[PDB]
């Protein structure tokens, strides 16, 4: 196969977003634990996506302020990325980056302050950060998780990737364990997939899987979380670790995250390509952004509503595991949702008309 890439503009038009919409009115935080973006790279992106600048602001929290360390190869890279794939398709709306120590307080006083912020008061949240659920201290897990659900019953979205290393997410214990925040049932998670498509349509989309060295979505069956409600008729298998047990399943939706296909962003003054699913949440953070604007009122929470539209509001993916660390194929995609990709990537527009009154 040949590597690609595509604008964010490409990928929005992939999936249908509604068009005419910007995210006007609306704001969007962004949590990161490192790493800064500089405003030369910003405009330069924004310009060349022939999309007008959207409004981007650094809240810091627990000290940590903006501080990029010139390598696109690094944190920045991160930064960079998600306000760029969010700021435009969404340049409309406001970007609020919440910066803070990468520990375990920092994660969570971010969250909590970027959800109750009255300054800026973001509808919307994205993180691409996270780690193994069961390598978080319980004590933190709780914490952020109860923060997560005061946020829902605050009208106030809440997406985060779901990895970039499989079923076994970068552990060697010989198990299989998910990605927390995006275990947690009231987090939207987004997986990733390997997106073949054109202005017109998708050609193909697989689950993102490129092997050990190449990276793979996040996803799988929680260990921590019981079984959701709402994902009762979803079919979430049990746990392929030896003693099984039900669990929220992970991801919610997918959207393309292969490198190999990667998008085209603009880092520390270099024009390279990047991957994985830190760039899916915010990819679905823009589309949360004018899905609230038409309506003029969050969607706030979305994941019950979600779990039992119909079918044509989703396009399902069924080739593909994410398996990058045996033969055994955990986990593997199939019709409706899967530990891989969950209901599948969504289809803006037939996701808005699902939505209106
Ligand atoms: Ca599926």
């Amino acid at each position: 196969a040949a590597p690609t890439a595509y604008t964010p503009l490409d990928v929005a038009q992939a999936y249908q977003f509604p068009e005419g919409l910007d995210g006007q009115g609306q704001c969007i935080a962004i949590i990161e634990l490192g790493g800064g973006y500089d405003e030369t790279s910003l405009a330069q992106y924004f310009a060349s996506l022939g999309v007008s600048a959207p409004q981007v602001v650094s809240v810091s929290v627990d000290g940590a302020t903006n501080q990029p360390t010139g390598d696109p190869n690094g944190p920045d890279g991160e930064v960079e990325l998600d306000i760029e794939v969010a700021g435009a398709l969404a340049p409309g709306a406001k970007i609020a980056v919440y910066f803070a120590p990468n520990t375990d307080a920092g994660f969570l006083n971010a969250i909590t302050t970027a959800v109750h912020d009255p300054t800026h008061k973001p509808s919307i949240v994205s993180i691409s950060w996270g780690g193994p659920e069961d390598s978080w201290a319980p004590a933190s897990i709780a914490a952020m998780n109860r923060a997560f659900l005061d946020a829902a019953a605050l009208g106030v979205t809440v997406l985060a990737a779901a990895g970039d290393s499989g079923s076994t997410d970068g552990e060697q214990d010989g198990l299989y364990h998910v990605d927390f925040p995006a275990a947690s049932p009231y987090v939207l998670a987004c997986g990733g997939t390997r997106l073949v498509a054109s202005a017109g349509r998708i050609e193909r989309e697989t689950v993102w899987n490129d092997g050990p060295d190449g990276g793979s979505t996040g996803g799988g069956v929680s260990r921590i979380f019981p079984l959701p409600s709402w994902q009762e008729r979803a079919n979430v298998p049990p746990s392929a670790n030896p003693g099984a047990g039900s669990g929220r399943g992970v991801p919610d939706v997918a959207g393309n995250a292969d490198p190999a296909t990667g998008y085209e962003v603009v880092i520390d003054g270099e024009t390279t390509v990047i991957g994985g699913t830190s760039a899916v949440a915010p990819l679905f953070a823009a589309l949360v952004a004018r899905i609230n604007q038409k309506l003029g009122k969050p969607v706030g929470y979305l994941n019950p509503t979600l779990y039992q539209l119909p079918p044509e509001v989703f396009h399902d993916i069924t080739e593909g595991n994410n398996d990058i660390a045996n033969r055994a194929r955990i986990y593997q995609a199939g019709p409706g949702w899967d530990p891989c990709t969950g209901l599948g990537s969504p289809i803006g527009i037939r996701l808005l008309q699902a939505l209106l009154p």
